[PDB]
């Protein structure tokens, strides 16, 4: 079954720090019977969009911990490096080891780096913000606020925002999660 709350979720955010492109997961043709034409997001749609702008993606980081959504060969056949980066499960935010893995990988790679989880907000924003602070010397306040504007409403799990502030700023200054837009729950019933 297609993931819940995916049909209404924007396919991509604006690029962050001129380097990262936040995305929801693509869904290959295997799901076309569950997804109307106007809502599809096959891997070909992403590479065709980049080609239309004469932009290359150097690497696509998949944070979903699954191979059921789409075929990684649809990305690699276009010359984009593909990495499946396993993140801590059980709803927990990425560990320090996961953030180090992410940083080690992205620092080797102008071209964009695509980053996606299932929906493109929490694991995706967490790792992008961690990279911006540890490698690009941004403040965590700036990283979180920029991700929220680029991919609204940004990270929305309160524990993720608190853990970023614990690692990189003052935990007492962590913002509460944003109020969510009405599209988030259109499919609940
Ligand atoms: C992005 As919806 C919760
Ligand atoms: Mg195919």
């Amino acid at each position: 079954k297609i993931p819940p709350r995916w049909l209404n979720c924007p396919r991509r955010g604006q690029p962050v720090a001129g380097r990262f492109l936040p995305l929801k997961t693509m869904l290959g043709p295997r799901y076309d019977s569950q997804v109307a034409e106007e809502n599809r997001f096959h891997p070909s749609m992403l590479s065709n969009y980049l080609k239309s702008l004469k932009v290359k993606m150097s690497l696509l980081v998949d944070l979903t911990n699954t191979s059921r959504f789409y075929d990684r060969n649809d990305i690699e056949k276009e010359g984009i490096k593909y990495i499946k980066l396993q993140c801590k499960g059980h709803g927990e935010c990425p560990t320090t080891e996961n953030t180090e893995t992410f940083i080690r990988l992205c620092e080797r790679f102008p071209e964009l780096i695509g980053v996606h989880c299932t929906h493109g907000f929490n694991r995706t924003g967490f790792l992008i913000c961690a990279f911006l602070v540890e490698k690009m010397d941004w403040s965590i306040e700036a990283a979180v606020a920029t991700f929220a504007q680029a991919r609204p409403p940004g990270i929305y799990k309160g524990d993720y925002l608190k853990e970023l502030f614990r690692r990189y700023g003052d935990i007492e200054e962590a913002p509460p999660p944003p109020v969510l837009p009405d599209w988030c729950f259109e499919d609940e019933d």
